[PDB]
């Protein structure tokens, strides 16, 4: 049915920020720069080219903008740039000083296939240091009608929308420069009444710090405003009778960069970036205050202008322009991951703690595999306890029999809590006889680990930590109440599989236990990395669609084999030696997912349903029913597997 | 004239239905909500209410929020808007469906092939077992139209919709909790000119709440002049915290009409010929009903007005009405005592 | 410190409906009816008297009502009940045509201590059938600013809010008889503005069916508005060349009656009550969909303008003019009862059928002990099968000895029975973890007991898993709310919570609906009976914690308001109502140091200890309108915190005994 490979049909739409070569005084040959972008923009599928600040006149050229002959040249060359669009793909953003009433105003000309949309003027004109913007130019802030740009009446004004009709998560807001440095910009505004995508054409000559200013405002303006903030400053050619210019492009997406392009180039630049509008669609349904600033804002905001326009994008396969990371829960960059894994640890611990404290300091009662989880476990309890005073021979370790074992034992002793061995074989074949009896035998001893336990801790003034990880509960794989899914405080119930390797390789490089303990906790690395429906790489980036944005199974699908498909594409994170480093095909990909929609949406919340407590510890999302995840404990997930049937190619 | 026509004698057949609720599968709720519209068509009826969420489910939770959940709604909706284009009635159901920011909690009005309009539910309570504003934005102040399909119908909680070709039938359509709060939407649509009134309602059932939907139900009725046609969720909603009883009921100026069984075994419809020359009687000779009217003028006279034609039965087809013997002596002996 | 046995000092405020003797078109003679009917209002402690519709003059006096004499005599009336609240307590409220610009109104003087507070003109003239009041009246609706009575300017209008300083949680709004019976009513926008009680003055000549209708409409209001509605209408004295009147008074709280007077009575009546104004703050609370709907009728409801006046109300012993039953679970009133168990039933049943239907029939694995709890459970699973069509066998009965009504309530029903007995591996795990007893110590503490508990859940997992089934919970609300259960493996842990939502006290109740339907029959009726008879003295009397539970649950009431409304429905076993099924016998008394003491355990386990076990709760249906305990339901809380501040109100606010 859909392309399966077709960005757009998969919700995404395609931005340049742009910044060509200026002419100061000059707009033929501006034109014919810009032409020629849009001509690249055009061939990489673009949907939409953003250009600099005055792009036709060049912003620099200040009294020359009055010159009868700069105007006229600027509107001639715009014409042609019209004319010129009736053959080009993308909405073109360009920049032009326009006579309308009794001045001239800063205008951004939006144009797409042979007519003008709309011409939004420059809100706010600095008149301050270098700046002089009120010498020659009007304020656009309250302007509305119309403007006649060649035998047409077009809109006019700061209260326009650019919205595709065939692709209703690409609606357009334009303001420029100076418009987003303002306590209350116009483009926030335009978000609440529905813009999506915020263009800002810049001059912005360059400065120590500047760029960091630019930054820091378009980047939480995306965040803030739950959008794609587009940017693009002037270059090369402009006047440098005062002043110098960077050339600086970027695109952000709801505060994160999507694409960048390099500062002081020797010739032109683009960032072009894959926005995907559902990630934005998805935040906006969820923050309800974001609407609830819209109903506040309610004059303001419906008043704007819709202006419609139809794409028509390509069908085809045009690539991914996106960096989609193969970890969700794991960032490739090894500071922002070393940043993840401090904040993670110090959230458990922190979250133990204040139990701890609560119960008047309990024994803390736990069952030690030695496997990740439960070891990784066994740290946080101790870490937790040290910071509150208290003795670590009041953690009760148990290795519960019915290789890896070992790793317990030593981790225990390395550490100094209170390590003890039950046996719990007779109790389990005790109970098998008197039951009236391979899966089964697992389910009696799982059980009965945990009868243990909380009995201990009934006995010992103790408390049952839990040791089962979020990517556990999200697949179900847990034995549910009387089994590995019950305690009395779970530490790993909001942390991922994916991210507990790296949590333990934090705390050893951390190294603030002993050097025997990193030993030991090293070897359980080298042990246990070497459960089976599903890799947990795929399984946890399954889940981080789902949980954060609730995206479609094919949106799934994409993103994952755009991410895994090839093993020598993107980046991979820190203690992944390159035999470790694993291919999936679309149908692995696919077959994972048929399993993840089945046991997450129909087969595991009522599991989740009776959680004991914990920390949640990732922004993607915890299982929390009294938290992140409300969900029926009764519901087919028919609707998900029928999704994957008809969208999903078998290979 | 017909002499034996219920329809040219000034009634209208209207039906309240509880549904068969498959949570998160709308084309099989679809497939339940087409099915007894077809049995509503063949009894004559003008107008049938299903629960609030039809196409859902209401208790589905954030699985509201899910995409694939509300690609199927749509698409289940424009089947079903596609199937009416031969059903007499006037079909109410609910859905979650997007607009601008967020889902909106609303009941779809379809007629003859066409979506009439889009009423978003008011006031989302968000207490005790309620969760609504979490997944559901306030449909309160809304107005403007919505893109169901191809179209730009009405979207928003000042919308009447009147019979060119029967004046007596004039539809306003509220949600739940919409009738329980200080100033129902539906009060102030009964003085622009609403005769009956829809209730769409999830309402999980506890000891005590039927007794209260019948209170605030009939009172409305009695209040307002009006008929008022009310449907709850029942078998299919999950009972993961709450349990359902899937009444219906069909109150017309404090007189219930109709009502069907609570906790069926299987689709249930209240079905009843409504009386708009008695509710245009009374109208007529009450005065002050227009006089609060013309004290919140702008208020009501706001509202939007959406023509449709029924074209309904010109035949025989019965009278679901109990008619009494003695209007002035009551068959009920209890009632008969207290006269 | 507070005086614990003061209504005031509870948030309650008295409130009297009065029908007076109507002498028509004698204004002096209504006066000294009023009067003396507002002294005996004074000498009850109420803080509030309306009168009916136009009392000065006489309702249904016609165009006397535009004579000269009649009018001036209505004007010195008034100035004298004035000059006479001076020394009364209770604002009262007192109909009047009174003259204003171009007409005469139709008016509520409320009156306080010696001055009008405000005049409150009729929004709504009904002339049709019987009424012809726009004749001689002008309507009320939409005027504003002021009149002139007797020398001072009042605030005259629709608009007007009469809030208590001293008692911020009494506000009255002040409407007049059909000015309750249009779509948009003016009161109902005073209870968003911010009214707590609602005053409505009627005429309403009576006529068949028309009592009904007051009722229909004032009950409604006061729900909708979560408001009290006190409402007053004339008697005889009207005239009676047309109609007829019944002196109906009657005052309403949230939908439920607080009061009524005797229809046609010779001679004056009064509806007096208190009026809990803490029920209606705490509605009001939760309910934040009437503030949504304040908020869009911001303009209407920020206009109000608000008079203050001083209530000083007693501070003393004046009773409770309020009717408080023993069991807020369990009706008195034996058809309101009978609904109530048709309806816990059915929503218990219904319920499990749907996770039965979701999971494809699993079977249905019991622990049955003969106890009421896991008696009721079997019975609402046999139903759940018998409505699917499954067999009864396979539920799956499991006795469970540790160290006969349930074997023949299992066979009477039909249902698979087994015994299993858990004393071995109880004695195993004993052992095992070290335990005294395995070496004959007699230490019979929480691990013994939770070791046994555990194990007879550990059991009925492992038999769910093995035979295709699901646990069925047991543990009823009272036990969810007290903490009286063991967690995690054990007791409060299933895979379907059947009476999680039903308090203790309703189960006996349940049972007993059970065997009265009489649809299991003659032997099932027995064995049901026999455990009746047959059936944790360290929490109190469950009694005593669902009455506290509730308070908690629906109102979040503080400690001594509870202890307050126990001591008034527990402390005489003589007084008030119970409900069936309670031999003379079983009939106890509480003393306030009994009520108290519970209460300090009931604060203490609730708002403390439980909440953790409540935490991680399986699936169930919430059954009473009072609440149930689901984290994901009606009950937010955390785990980890103290009840330091509900007993430090209890050692402050509650008398020892
Ligand atoms: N919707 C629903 N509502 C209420 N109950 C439902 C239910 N669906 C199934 N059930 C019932 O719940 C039970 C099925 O749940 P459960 O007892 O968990 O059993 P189940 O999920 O079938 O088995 C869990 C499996 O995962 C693996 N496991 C177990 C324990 C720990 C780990 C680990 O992380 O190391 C892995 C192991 O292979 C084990 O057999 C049955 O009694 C079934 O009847
Ligand atoms: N806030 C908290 N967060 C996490 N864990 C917490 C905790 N508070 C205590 N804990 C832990 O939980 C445990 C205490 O809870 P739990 O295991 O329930 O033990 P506990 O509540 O101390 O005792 C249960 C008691 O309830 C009574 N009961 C139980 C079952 C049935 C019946 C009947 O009459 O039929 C009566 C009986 O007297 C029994 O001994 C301890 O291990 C404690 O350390
Ligand atoms: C974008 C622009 O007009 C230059 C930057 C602005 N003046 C600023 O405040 O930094
Ligand atoms: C929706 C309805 O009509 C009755 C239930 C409602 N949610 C309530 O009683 O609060
Ligand atoms: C006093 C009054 O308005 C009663 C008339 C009312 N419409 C009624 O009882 O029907």
């Amino acid at each position: 049915s859909m392309n399966f490979y077709s960005a757009y049909q998969h919700g995404f739409v395609r931005v340049a920020a742009c910044t060509h070569h200026t002419t100061i005084g000059d707009p033929a040959a501006n034109a014919a720069s810009v032409l020629d972008m849009a001509r690249a923009c055009h061939d990489d599928g673009a949907a939409l080219a953003v250009f600099p600040e005055l792009t036709l006149s060049g912003y620099s050229i200040e009294d020359v903008l009055l010159q009868d002959s700069l105007l006229d040249a600027v509107e001639d060359a715009l014409l042609d740039l019209v004319t010129e669009s009736a053959d080009l793909l993308p909405v073109l953003v360009v920049g032009a000083p326009l006579r309308h009433r009794h001045r001239i105003y800063n205008t951004a000309v939006v144009i797409h296939r042979g007519a003008v949309l709309g011409v939004v003027p420059k809100s706010y004109l600095p008149t301050y240091r270098e700046f002089y913007e009120r010498r020659q130019m009007a304020p656009g802030d309250g302007e509305r009608g119309t403007i006649r740009i060649g035998g047409a009446d077009v809109a006019f004004g700061t209260d326009l929308l650019f919205a595709a009709s065939d692709l209703p998560g690409f609606v357009l807001h334009v303001e420029i420069c100076e418009d987003m440095f303002v306590p209350m910009p116009p483009s926030a505004e335009a978000a609440l009444a529905g813009a999506t995508v915020l263009a800002n054409l810049s001059g912005s000559p360059i400065t120590i710090g500047r760029a960091e200013d630019r930054r820091l405002l378009a980047r939480s303006a995306s965040a803030r405003c739950l959008a794609a903030y587009v940017y693009a400053a002037a270059g090369e050619g402009e006047s440098t009778t005062d002043l110098a210019w960077d050339g600086q492009t970027m695109i952000w997406e709801n505060g994160a960069l999507l694409a960048e392009s390099e500062r002081f180039p020797k010739g032109v630049r683009r960032s072009v970036a894959d926005v995907d509008t559902e990630l934005l669609r998805s935040e906006r349904l969820r923050m309800g205050t974001f609407d609830d600033n819209r109903r506040h804002h309610r004059e303001l905001t419906e008043s704007f202008r819709r202006i419609d326009f139809a794409l028509d994008p390509p069908a085809g396969d045009i690539g991914l322009l996106r960096e989609v990371e193969r970890f969700p829960f794991v960032p490739a960059d090894p500071q922002r991951l070393q940043q993840d894994c401090y904040e993670a640890y110090n959230i458990q611990v922190s979250g133990l703690e204040q139990r701890l404290r609560a119960l008047d300091y309990p024994k803390v009662v736990i069952g030690v595999s030695g496997g990740l989880d439960s070891t990784h476990a066994l740290i946080v309890a101790t870490h937790a306890m040290d910071r509150e005073g208290r003795p670590r021979s009041d953690i009760l370790a148990f290795a519960l029999p019915g290789h890896t074992k070992n790793n317990a034992i030593k981790l225990a002793r390395a550490l100094g809590v209170t390590f003890s061995e039950i046996d719990i074989g007779d109790t389990a074949r005790l109970m098998l006889h008197t039951i009236g009896h391979d899966v089964t035998f697992e389910n009696v001893q799982a059980g009965l680990r945990t009868d243990y336990l909380f009995r201990i801790a009934n006995q010992r003034g103790g408390i049952v930590l839990g040791t089962g990880d979020l990517s556990e509960l999200a697949l179900g794989w847990s034995t549910y109440g009387v089994g590995d899914q019950m305690s009395h405080y779970n530490v790993n119930a909001g942390v991922p599989k994916t991210l507990i390797q790296h949590l333990i390789r934090w705390v050893i490089s951390a190294g603030e236990f002993g050097e025997k303990v990193g030993e030991v906790l090293q070897s359980v690395l080298d042990t246990e990395i070497t459960a089976k429906v599903g890799p947990f790489a795929l399984q946890d980036f399954s889940l981080f669609q789902v949980l954060r944005y609730g995206f479609r199974p094919s949106k799934i699908a994409f993103l994952a084999w755009h991410a895994w498909n090839d093993a020598e594409r993107g980046n991979w994170p820190p203690g992944f030696p390159k035999s470790e480093r694993p291919s999936y095909s679309l149908a692995e990909i696919r077959h994972w997912l048929q399993i993840f929609v089945q046991r997450f949406y129909s087969f595991s919340q009522f599991k989740r349903s009776a959680l004991p407590n914990g920390p949640k510890v990732s922004h993607g999302g915890a299982l929390s029913p009294r938290g992140d995840w409300r969900a029926p404990s009764d519901m087919s997930a028919r609707i998900w597997l029928d999704q994957i049937d008809r969208e999903v190619p078998k290979g």
